[PDB]
């Protein structure tokens, strides 16, 4: 209504939306206002209005901790107070509905730190200060730094928009404007929170990102399950106590693994409550800055942030506090810490802390590695993640793809037209044993050159029309003459061995050849099924594909067989397997030259064809 | 208009589908299409109702078509034939609705499943597997295989709303997908989102795209270099060319110059990826010949195809209805040539009218296998469908469910109980605390006011009188407890000096227990690895238990006793291996390491009760 649309029209010089899970979203605006410190923080005598209402919105920076006497940097950052002189709330479905949007963009996206630098301040406190006995637990940050195209807070409502529709489930999602900066962020956790005297902390203990369906109940159950990593957790737990003791004196009291439920990732959580009776800025000035986003002690953490950093933190790990009163005149406070938050300027420089939470079991590049990767939910608001190229497009992602192809045949990624010997203008007869195979040794032969025919094992053919032919796969085991396709390929062999007709045998054909050259067959303990394999083929090593459950098996090297001369045989003489032989007018292969799984293969049978066929 | 999605989303269309194909081209606008046709049950493939080739001059679709795995007769290879029918529906109609409009505008339905159960159970399944992995692979039949199990399921009042929703919601969840779709007939409806495409053909030219592998994205994102580890990982170069291979083969089968492999290319998903291949050649077949004659990848049958479909046979109990068969999508482009975009049935839900789901799991099976693994592996794989049915933001819960209330209560299991909890001759009685300048005091001072004593507390440099309390306690502070040079410290020494003198009961902690060894004349050093809120199981005089140490230094001693001038006999608990000193007991006093207050100490109420009460004698 009249403060939103004057809101989002321009015509409210200082401002905030604020949504919150308690659905609706509150709209302020009032007088900006830069109190000297907490004490002076401009807070009306008590009253009651008769209904609930907001005094002050508060964003209270990482310096202020001098107030405590602890050591900080000056970025001169202020304390800043906006006064509520009007609020309204809206309904964000139709709050949303309306959005200017504008180039969201960043230029010059870049890191306060960058990987390298910032892994050496990091190992330094882990390895310094951590292992030193300093402290348990310690925050670190880097800001991200870039520069607004066009800029004006009608950016930032938009990035405003597009927090609220994805990050559904953030404590606090929202845009604060002052004259001179402004604030956009989707903060996970809340700092403290005061209601009838009863104090409330807040930590997050885990998150667990559900997997590509969905959550399960057997998915949440095993990340509940592990216990494996209790460290920061029970320092956090200590020190928030320690924080509460000081603000309740009769003591905290924890609430403990509640689960907090988003669209994509679950949290867990812990609630720590105990009753007050001190004013709001003594409640703020002595809960000055949430163990889980500086460390543990709280003291020594800041003397680390300190003796470490190069620079101030700005608003990054302080307080945006909504301080105000029932509608009993109780007073009321609810604040979120400034975290997954961007400081903006009108000059049109967003400087985004990022931080990295560090146990003595941490190291400095996995935690690096979460430094770009906890920014993916502001990140994914100054420019959205799909436009732009997928990360099946980096070009080490598609050398690693690429990489896979190194072992196997090139052959079959090569394009018609990766065709190129003696062999261009041979013609070669292929007898189909019934394999699949055969088609693609044919592809293979004519590659090399030779136009290439296939009959079937009972065909009728005029052999004189051939150079060579070639004896190939199929299923069963070659010592079964019960088998007339395998009866007509012993026939077929003894002919091409009579008539001296060059051939080339394999898989099945070449077992039939063995046995009968009078060689043995036998069944492997383990069938081979598709595995490459490195070979000693005549002296060249070679990496092969074999699927054979049969193999004939002999401890010689060569032999002399009657009818036929003299045999060379290759073969594991570990094991005796023959791998090929070569004869006098013939070659022959027990492994698959045309296998995706075979190296050089148009090769290897463009050199058994030659060898066959050299008699001449 | 979108008069057609308008008169599927209001039950006006009898038979309709909705398809949201890969196939469009990355555009920034994902599309819909949508079908109305006649239903038809031709007798074989070459009984397709196709015309005569014409062009119109758009690009345009004639038939879709649902293929059963029964239909495997047509190519002489044996199936389990229940008689599931070939399905025709013409394209008489077909519009285009942007993706983001069609999701806004389907409304949700309670589309809950009941009764849900596999047909072949967890025990019988590991059997079948086990006997496919032992008997068949491990024999020679062939070197990898699918064998399926059914998840079957109830809907209460079904109707095409219902499907609608489910579509709905694999469209959220699933986008990756090669096909999510839903198909509807009067007699049978089909929802899925399929990973892969079964054959696709334009201008002659021929494609298959086997999956071959799949990288889960570990909780908490996915990386360039988790994904290059995975590539790189190779530790299993399994199934994936056997495949290949296969593949090869049935492309020479319909293109004669063969097929030529790219990739492999990353295939992303919202938490997964997978790696996908493409082979291609060019084809001049009738595309009713291209169906009869790639009658299942063998990503979904096995390699050798014939045998995969005797094993197949062999040792599933059932009929596969259309699981692993083929949605086809046939058509012709604007100079008339033909068209074939088509995915493979898996991950898909076949509803019948009155309402009973069937969804399809196969497990990939090779020598390396191990059938329980795969048993749990189809619980895993059919998640995705089972949640688009039942989703877990939808049943009132999830996190409320008693199996998540009792494991995140098993998280405060190990740790103190006092702190959980809201608001006995150490009774009414009264305690001083010297604050050595830490945050803990208070909380030790909590709890020494529940056991009942009424507990003050000052600062080193305080002056007071010892006469108004049964015990003093010197408390925990930060610094090097051998570090006279710090003025607190000192007064610290000077403190403990004096209750030893005078023999007032005490108790000391943590920095002031360091202080106390040093003026027993124990010896104090830094630990090569600081305590840093860790809980030890110790032995506390006999009695075990579990405790929270904070501590940079300790003392240390061989010495289980000693006798001092000042006091006579303390008595020192220690780390028997290491000879690190836990705690001290002497005739006016008790000391502790440890903070009995921490979080992460099981009694500490009690252990400091215990302490106090031994310190007053």
């Amino acid at each position: 209504r009249n403060l939103f649309d004057r809101v989002l029209h321009g015509q409210a010089p200082c401002f905030a939306l604020i949504a919150r899970s308690t659905a609706m979203i509150d709209v302020f605006a009032g007088a900006v206002s830069y109190p000297s410190s907490l004490a002076e923080l401009p807070l009306a005598a008590p009253t009651a209005t008769g209904a609930d209402r907001q005094e002050l919105l508060v964003m209270v920076p990482y310096r202020q901790l001098h107030e405590r006497g602890f050591k900080t940097h000056d970025d001169g950052a202020p304390l800043v107070a906006i006064t509520c002189d009007e609020h309204e709330t809206v309904s964000a479905q139709l709050a949303l509905a309306a959005i200017p949007d504008a180039d969201t963009a960043l230029g010059e996206r870049h890191f306060d730190i960058d990987d390298e630098a910032y892994a050496e301040i990091v190992e330094r406190v882990i390895t310094d200060e951590i292992g030193t006995g300093a402290g348990s637990n310690f925050v670190i940050k880097r800001t991200l730094e870039g520069d607004l195209d066009d800029y004006s807070p009608a950016k930032a409502l938009a990035v405003f928009k597009r927090l609220m529709r994805r990050e559904v489930g953030a404590y606090w999602i929202f845009v604060i404007h002052t004259g001179e900066r402004t604030f956009v962020g989707a903060t996970p956790e809340r700092h403290l929170t005061l209601h009838e005297g009863c104090a409330t902390m807040n930590p997050i203990s885990g998150t667990y990102r559900y997997p590509q369906s969905g959550p399960t109940i057997d998915g949440i159950n095993a990340f509940l399950g592990d216990r494996k990593e209790s460290d920061e957790l029970y320092m956090v737990l200590d020190e928030e106590l320690k924080m509460m003791a000081r603000i309740c004196p009769a003591g905290g009291q924890v609430t403990g693994p509640h689960l907090r439920e988003m669209a994509r990732l679950a949290h867990t959580e812990y609630f720590i409550v105990g009753h007050t009776e001190a004013d709001v800025r003594d409640l703020l000035r002595e809960t000055m800055f949430a163990p889980t986003v500086t460390g543990s002690p709280i003291e020594s953490a800041t003397r680390v942030i300190a003796r470490h950093e190069r620079a101030g933190r700005g608003y990054y790990s302080g307080i945006a506090a909504l301080i105000g009163r029932d509608a009993r005149g109780g007073r009321t406070l609810d604040s979120a810490i400034l975290i997954r938050t961007a400081e903006i300027d009108r000059a049109g420089h967003v400087r985004i802390g990022v931080g990295s939470t560090l146990v003595r079991h941490s190291d400095a590049v996995s935690e690096v590695m979460e430094t770009h990767a906890k920014v993916a939910a502001l990140s994914n608001a100054f420019d959205p993640p799909e436009a732009g190229p997928a990360l099946g497009q980096h070009p080490s992602v598609q050398a690693a793809l690429r990489e896979r192809n190194e072992g196997i045949a090139d052959f079959w990624f090569r394009p018609y037209g990766g065709r190129q010997a003696e062999l261009s203008g041979c013609r070669a007869l292929i007898v189909d044993a019934e394999d699949h195979f055969t088609a693609m040794i044919a592809q293979q032969l004519s590659s090399l050159g030779l136009a290439t025919e296939v009959c079937g094992v009972h065909d009728a053919v005029d052999l004189a029309r051939y150079d060579v032919v070639v004896m190939g796969p199929g299923p069963g085991d070659p010592s079964d003459a019960g088998d007339p396709r395998i009866a007509r390929l012993y026939a077929w062999l003894r002919h091409l061995i009579d008539e001296g007709k060059p051939f080339m045998a394999v898989c099945l054909s070449h077992q039939i050849l063995n046995a009968i050259l009078g060689i043995p067959l036998v069944r492997r303990e383990v069938p081979n099924q598709g595995i490459q394999v490195e070979i000693d083929l005549f002296g060249q090593r070679e990496r092969v594909g074999f699927y054979n459950t049969y193999v004939a098996q002999t401890v010689r090297d060569e032999m002399d067989v009657d009818g036929v001369g003299t045999v060379a045989i290759s073969r594991d003489p570990r094991t005796g397997e023959v791998h090929a032989l070569r004869g006098p007018t013939f070659s022959s292969m027990q492994f698959h030259a045309e296998s995706v799984l075979t190296v050089d293969g148009p090769r290897i049978l463009g050199e058994a064809i030659t060898h066959a066929i050299r008699r001449e």
